[PDB]
Order: C-alpha cells, then sequence, then structure tokens
C-alpha cells in the first residue's frame, strides 16, 4: 500500500488550522482534521488524542473497532473540552475529524468521522463519497452540526467499507471540496503515483481558488 | 521508595471484583479499584484504562497532573459505559478507583478517586484519611453518590500531598476500612517492612471478619 499526506494553508487563509497523521511505520490509521489560535489547537488535540488512542490500545481493540474508534473520538473529544477549561476564550474551539482505521488484512477500511472533513473511495475512475457532511444543510450552509469539542458530542459515525486492489481512498477537508468538484478529484486520484495525485489535488485545489486551509491523505491499496 | 499490593477476596464474598495495579518498573503511579460478573469487568476496565492512559501521556501531561488524572479516569468511565451498551444487563456496573500519582522527584503525591475507595497518609505513628468518600452518609449507609461506569460522572477529586521520607500511603478498598478502625490501619502501616505491612492489614481484616474484597497497596517513602 502506498500512502502520501499533505497538508496547506492555502492561498487565503492567514493560518493552517488543518492537521493530519499517517502512521507510517505500519499504515494502520489515518487522520485529518479540521479545526475553528482554537483551531489549530484543536485539530492537533484531536489528532494526537486518537492517534495515541489507536497507537496504545489497536493491539487490545483492533477486534472491535467501533469501540476502538468510538473511545478514541471520545479521548480526544474530552482533552478539547477540557482545555477549553479554563482555557480561556478557546471556550468553543472544535474540530472534525475523519479517521481510516484498516484492519490487519488491509482491505477493509473502517471510516470515522465528525464533521464535514470528508472521506472517499475511488475505483476505475469514479468516485464515492463515503461519509456524509455533518452540517445542517447536508441534513436538509450552516455549516457544522457536530464538531469534536462539545459536551454534546451527539454522533460519531463509523461504518466499514470493503477495499479492492487498486482502489483509492481519500481523507480531505473541505478545503479541497470546497474547490474541487468531486470529478475533478477523481481524475486527479487516477494518477498512478499516490504522491505526486495528493500534490496534485492540494495543488488543483490552490489552482481554483484555494480559499481555505486544504489537506489530504491518500491511500492506494 | 517501597511498595507491596495484595487484593483478597476476603472470608465471605464469592468473588473478588476488587482489582489493583502498581507501576512496579517506574514507581510513578497506583491504582485500586472496588467494582459492583459487572463489578469485576468494570473494576479492570477501570485499572487497565487509566494505567494505560498514564503509561501513554504521563511524559507528554505529568506537568499537568489534574488534566491527565480527569482524562485518565474519564477515559476509564467512557470505556465502562460502552462496555454497559450492548453489553448487556452489565448496565449499571460501575467500580469506585483510587490512584495516586507520584511526581518526578517522588515526593508529591495527586491523589484522585471516585467513590469510597481510600488513599491515607501515615506518618510516625499517626494516620490521616486523604479522600472523602463519595457516599451519601458522608456527604452528611447509602452507599455510593459516585462511581466511574456513569453518563452522569459528576466528581472526579484530585488533591495533591506533599511526602516526607518514612511516610507511608495506603491505598485500599472499603473492604479494608470496613473491618479495621483507623487506629488498627495505622498500627499496621508500621510494620517496617511493607510487604509484611500490606499482608499484615489483609491478614488482619480478614481476621475481623473479612466480610469483603479487600485490597491494599502500601507505600514507603
Ligand atoms: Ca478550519
Ligand atoms: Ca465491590
Ligand atoms: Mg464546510
Ligand atoms: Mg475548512
Ligand atoms: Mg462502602
Ligand atoms: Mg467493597
Amino acid at each position: 500500500m502506498d500512502v502520501a499526506g499533505l497538508t496547506d494553508c492555502g492561498l487565503i487563509r492567514k493560518s493552517n488550522q488543518d492537521a493530519f497523521y499517517i502512521d507510517e511505520k505500519h499504515q494502520r490509521f489515518f487522520i485529518v482534521a479540521d479545526g475553528m489560535a482554537g483551531g489549530e489547537e484543536a485539530s492537533r488535540l484531536a489528532v494526537d488524542h486518537i492517534r495515541q488512542y489507536l497507537e496504545t490500545h489497536l493491539e487490545d481493540l483492533q477486534h472491535d473497532p467501533v469501540t476502538l474508534l468510538r473511545q478514541a473520538f471520545l479521548a480526544a473529544n474530552h482533552a478539547i473540552v477540557e482545555q477549553q477549561r479554563q482555557n480561556s476564550a478557546r471556550a468553543d474551539m472544535g474540530t472534525t475529524a475523519v479517521v481510516i482505521l484498516l484492519d490487519e488484512k488491509g482491505d477493509r477500511a473502517w471510516c470515522a468521522h465528525v464533521g464535514d472533513s470528508r472521506i472517499y473511495r475511488w475505483r476505475k475512475d469514479q468516485l464515492q463519497q463515503i461519509t456524509s457532511d455533518h452540517t445542517w444543510i447536508a441534513q436538509a450552509r450552516h455549516v457544522l452540526s457536530q464538531c469534536l469539542g462539545r459536551e454534546d458530542l451527539s454522533q460519531i459515525d463509523i461504518q466499514p467499507i470493503d477495499l479492492e486492489p487498486g482502489d483509492r481512498l481519500l481523507l480531505c477537508s473541505d478545503g479541497l471540496t470546497e474547490e474541487l468538484t468531486d470529478d475533478v478529484i477523481s481524475i486527479y486520484l487516477s494518477e498512478p503515483n499516490v504522491q505526486k495525485a495528493a500534490a496534485a489535488l492540494v495543488d488543483a485545489a490552490k489552482t481554483h481558488g484555494g480559499r481555505d486551509n486544504v489537506t489530504v491523505v491518500v491511500i492506494s491499496v
């Protein structure tokens, strides 16, 4: 499996409040977080706490990935809520998170998210959005109806997806998808080398205006 | 520093729902949990989740021990609440926990608890109860007003205590203190060898009736 990850502040925002992590050692899990300097702290806490929770508990709990991912996400949630106290006027910081946890065999991806960061799967020039955005509109802009850093955290969406060789998975913040249509994203995911695809996605988000922080993780199965 | 820990089912109860852990490698933290086979699972989850949270985050967070201990305890709380779902009719399991986290220097003890398990400090033949039991009566039997395994977890008491050479710390479940008065506990803590003191405390709890599971951790500073 090949994986590439890239974050970019984009062409308009002053700071990058997105964060990501790839388990480069074992390629088991992948995390993107879009914060809202409260946002930087929230996305960093989410990525670090989800990463550490998964590192610590993966051996013990990979047989129950939904419990593992819920507890990782709640560990992150609590950590953000504790920093909200004092802590100060970072009162309201929050972050999205999207996580892929691969099973040991590597052909099942547990997709977990809170917010409007996305997971997509690409296959043979067709792209599918896997996560459903936690926005009031997607519910049927708002924007967010759910984020990490709330005592009122009400939903952690988790679903498995089975994978085939040659599939790609994309974790992205909305800085990608507010600039690039899915049709455009799909073309860049067709680039064989995932490092080039990741860079091309970011570069295209910027070519198209880059109005937000943009983060991608591209995984080729 | 010398530490000894012992748990015993006692002379009446059928199973031991107490649990404990000593960081024998680095002597940084010590945990006793009294569960209420839901109780066994709750105390095991609390000890393991507090232990793992502290192992993972101690380097990063020992400079903010109250945040570290609150997040360790909430990690445990959440893990118990997730097993309550399904999980099944273990619906109501809960556990006390008492934790000592020593600072690096080893002469300050952060005492954290939920329930009616206790931390005591002994010095020069005098004993002091440090934690205040979360029972309705102590509030002014009930018994518990607080335990881990509640969505409604409302209190995690945490306080530091400074230590002198020759002090002893005792973590115990109420199986000790419902059989032995503090005057009696104090005498056994005067035993120089902490392994002998721990064994003597348990043995005395049983001599006096042993009506409950009894767990002690004895630390000589
Ligand atoms: Ca943002
Ligand atoms: Ca019990
Ligand atoms: Mg958005
Ligand atoms: Mg964004
Ligand atoms: Mg009691
Ligand atoms: Mg008891």
